[PDB]
């Protein structure tokens, strides 16, 4: 009916003005603001300086084991070869160790006749940076990540690989830097994610009749070793998209599913988006790290010498306040949405088979193998401990609904305080409001009096006119409401 339309508009409207009433209280109440303020500086804690229970931390993490483990899945199938400058080779075997290969903990990239390229064999320029990228995840996630607070962690990485076969120059010292392909070595500084690394190149020849050599044939070996190599949120993110994007920049030929001959970047294009998109929300969401950072919530506030708090100039600190609180907010909805993006409830398909069936399993034999495990049987499975990543995600936005509540609280009182004159008109004009639709319902003369106002001219602090709600005519009201229907 018309009347249960007014009865529900005008019980909204007071539910409003009173929460706006008590949020200029709490605004103009030292010991209410400095709680909440102490509690949005706990909750920063918890995003920034815990693992487990953070879902920023969960986030990240997800965003960085989505992008190996999709490797671990396709790598096996994906086509390479060739010889340096993404030439055509007619005899160029280069095999990268620690990689998820078809049966072996090494891929193999042996497509000879045919030049790199879209659609063709990924160029071995295109797979020293995956494999890098890879080798550098894969470490850091053995190892743990740190929390998001400890931005200068670093880990050491070593990677091998060989070059053997007529005409093959990927392992040549005019592409690896040594002094002597037969035994030789390279030092550089080298700059990841805008950070100086020592990077050591080493070059052997194992001569096929050497002691120990099972294969039957010379080889070069090329060890890169990185001291120093930053494993921050920051810099894995960047390693993990730069897993991802060579992966789609190179678009390579595979040979195997709902597709299993084509291109890599098409027949994965949904699980491709997906994954950036996660990578590039978290990023975001690291981003707001430093903006929480730079407006810290330790010093109380209040005048501490006896003059009366006043909300429209003693409140200096409530933009930073605010800047604070909107960056946590802002660091849980990315978190959900790394969450959202690759959560198999959410899909359908051939992508929620991918993710149920393959990104989210792991082969490795056994408590499982630990996080960087590259075994004989890694191939098409993420192994990347993403299942429960997703879970430990889920539950630690679901337990965060604490702190939640006290971002929101810290939000609406530090916007208040920004916009007191501002916020103090709403409730006024809120008031205006009601004031017209109490007049306007029928024979309703006992509940004129629902809301109320008095004159204060004596505030110290610039509050000049008290609010009033009749806790009678209130209930009669909000029964009434119920009783339509
Ligand atoms: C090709 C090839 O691998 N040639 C290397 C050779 O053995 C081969 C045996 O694998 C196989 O059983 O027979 C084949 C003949 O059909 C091959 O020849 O082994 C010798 C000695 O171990 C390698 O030569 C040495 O290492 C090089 C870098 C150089 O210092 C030599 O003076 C040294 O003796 C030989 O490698 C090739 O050597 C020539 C010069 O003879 C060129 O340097 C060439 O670049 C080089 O091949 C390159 O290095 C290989 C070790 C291997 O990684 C290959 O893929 C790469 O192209």
């Amino acid at each position: 009916q018309d009347l249960s339309d007014r009865y529900e508009s005008l019980n909204n409207l007071l539910n409003r003005y009173s929460t706006l009433n008590t949020l200029i209280k709490l605004s103009a109440d030292p010991s209410a603001i400095n709680a909440v303020r102490e509690n949005l500086g706990a909750s920063a804690k918890n995003l920034i300086g815990d693992k487990a229970n953070s879902p920023a931390y969960q986030a990240v993490l997800l965003a960085i084991n989505a992008a190996v483990g999709f490797w671990n899945v396709v790598g096996y199938v994906t086509q390479c070869g060739g010889n340096a400058n993404g030439q055509k080779s007619i005899s160029s075997k280069t095999i990268f160790n620690n990689e998820p290969g078809y049966r072996s903990t090494s891929i193999t990239c042996s497509l000879n006749g045919h030049s790199p390229g879209y659609y063709g064999p990924m160029s071995i320029e295109n797979f020293k940076k995956l494999n890098e990228a890879y080798q550098i995840l894969q470490t850091a996630l053995k190892r743990g990540l740190p929390a998001l607070k400890e931005n200068n962690g670093k880990v050491n990485v070593t990677y091998t690989y060989t070059c053997s076969g007529d005409g093959n120059n990927n392992c040549s010292s005019q592409v690896t830097g040594v002094n002597n392909q037969k035994d030789g070595t390279k030092t550089k500084i080298q700059t990841i994610d805008g950070k100086s690394v020592t990077t050591t190149i080493s070059s052997k020849v194992v001569d096929s009749r050497a002691d120990g050599n099972t294969t039957g044939v010379s080889y070069t070996e090329i060890t890169n070793k990185l001291e120093g190599v930053p494993d921050s949120a920051q810099a894995l993110l960047a390693q993990a998209s730069t897993l991802i994007n060579t992966i789609n920049n190179a678009c390579p030929y595979f040979h195997a599913f709902s597709t299993t001959t084509g291109k890599i970047c098409g027949a994965f294009s949904e699980e491709i988006s997906a994954i950036q998109k996660m990578i590039t929300d978290a990023q975001e969401l690291v981003n707001q790290t430093s903006v929480i950072n730079e407006h810290e919530q330790t010093t109380p506030v209040g005048n501490n010498n006896g003059k009366p708090f006043n909300p429209f100039t003693d409140a200096s600190f409530a933009q930073g306040m605010l800047a604070n609180a909107s960056a946590q907010a802002k660091m849980l909805n990315l978190a959900e949405q790394v969450g959202q993006a690759i959560n198999p409830e959410r899909l359908s398909g051939t992508f929620q088979n991918f993710v149920k069936g393959f990104l989210a399993t792991c082969n490795n034999p056994s408590q499982g193998s630990a996080p960087g495990t590259v075994t004989t049987q890694t191939f098409a499975s993420g192994c990347a401990y993403v299942g429960q990543t997703i879970t430990n995600l889920k539950n630690s936005i679901a337990h965060f609904g604490t702190q939640e509540q006290q971002i929101q609280q810290a939000e609406n009182i530090a916007d208040t305080l920004v916009n007191f004159k501002s916020r103090y008109s709403e409730l006024g004009n809120t008031y205006n409001s009601i004031t017209t639709a109490l007049s306007n319902i029928p024979n309703a003369q006992s509940l004129q009096n629902a809301v109320s106002k008095k004159n204060n001219p004596y505030s110290p602090q610039g509050i000049d006119t008290n609010y009033y709600l009749n806790q009678n005519s209130y209930n009669q009201i909000q029964t009434i409401n119920q009783e339509l229907k």
